[PDB]
């Protein structure tokens, strides 16, 4: 019977008791696996997320010198690419993040400050997330313009590599696009489409998410640039996605929704969105095909979903 979904923004608190308990940092393969200090630091951030409740300021954390060093390395190496490789919406907001959110090589921005900045731009807000949420819960938060965001940093031994999202990927990859109004409306439509959808459609929407929010390319006049968070936070793949090597296809959701992808190599193919307004309209149409015995609307005045 129709799977449960949150109907008020506060009900997202129910997700904390629904994450994968045995994290990536526990795999022998993890860059930080043999490091007990790293292991304890990850538990520390996991506890902060576990105890967080909607409405509370997100706890500030004093990052260690080793952690600020890893951030500085990632920030400085990626920043050189944005002006030529990132979509216009990214470069438009980046200077404002540098000025009001402290995006600078010597300092890791605190999530509370970034979340307040996002709220002023598009009403998106962040909440710290312990480990891996199911695709259903993760996509469901988007319906309320809530992005579940990691607060820990990748291990310092391999600054240019992370097998999982970390704070560098959230802040340099995702945050700038959530400041844009059309991208915000587009991400929210994916979220609304997921509410109470059957498991096999959640997987189709998670694939659409992967090919837009994480690895999407934008058409910008006669040029093509990157807006996917996974590209904007990957030095190597960001340069590769705008070269002659990968295959480019127009975003077509009935097609994108079932395309396979790997998470370990550079993507062999990417979908190009005409604009975020257009992608939003395509998602809205795709959502009408999802069998759900009802319709949903978000009411921003009360932060509640209305089930028709
Ligand atoms: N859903 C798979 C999980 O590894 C994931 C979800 C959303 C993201 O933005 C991401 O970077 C990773
Ligand atoms: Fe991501």
């Amino acid at each position: 019977t129709v799977p449960w979904f949150p109907r008020t923004i506060q009900e997202l608190d129910r997700f904390a008791n629904q994450i994968l308990s045995y994290g990536a940092e526990l795999d022998a393969d993890h860059p930080g696996f043999k490091d007990p200090v790293y292991r304890a630091r990850r538990k520390q951030f996991a506890d902060i997320a576990y105890n967080y409740r909607h409405g509370q300021p997100i706890p500030r954390v004093e990052y260690m010198e080793e952690e600020k060093k890893t951030w500085g390395t990632v920030f400085k190496t990626l920043k050189s690419l944005y002006k030529t490789h990132a979509c216009y919406e990214y470069n438009h907001i980046f200077p404002l993040l540098e000025k009001y959110c402290g995006f600078h090589e010597d300092n890791i921005p605190q999530l509370e400050d970034v979340s307040q900045f996002l709220q002023t731009c598009t009403g998106f807000r962040l909440r710290p997330v312990a480990g891996l949420l199911s695709s259903r819960d993760f996509l469901g938060g988007l319906a309320f313009r809530v992005f579940h965001c990691t607060q820990y940093i990748r291990h310092g031994s391999k600054p240019m590599y992370t097998p999982e999202p970390d704070i560098c990927h959230e802040l340099l990859g995702h945050v700038p696009l959530f400041s844009d109004r059309s991208f915000a409306q587009f991400s929210q439509e994916i979220g609304l489409a997921s509410l109470g959808a059957p498991d096999e459609y959640i997987e189709k929407l998670a694939t659409i998410y992967w090919f837009t929010v994480e690895f999407g390319l934008c058409k910008q006049g006669d040029s093509i640039k990157a807006y996917g968070a996974g590209l904007l936070s990957s030095f190597g793949e960001l340069q590769y996605c705008l070269s002659e090597k990968p295959k480019l296809l127009p975003l077509e959701l009935e097609k994108t929704a079932i395309q396979n992808y790997t998470v370990t190599e550079f993507q062999p193919l990417y979908y190009v969105a005409e604009s975020f307004n257009d992608a939003k309209e395509k998602v809205r149409n795709f959502a009408a095909t999802i069998p759900r015995p009802f319709s949903v609307r978000y009411d921003p005045y009360t932060q509640r979903i209305e089930v028709l």
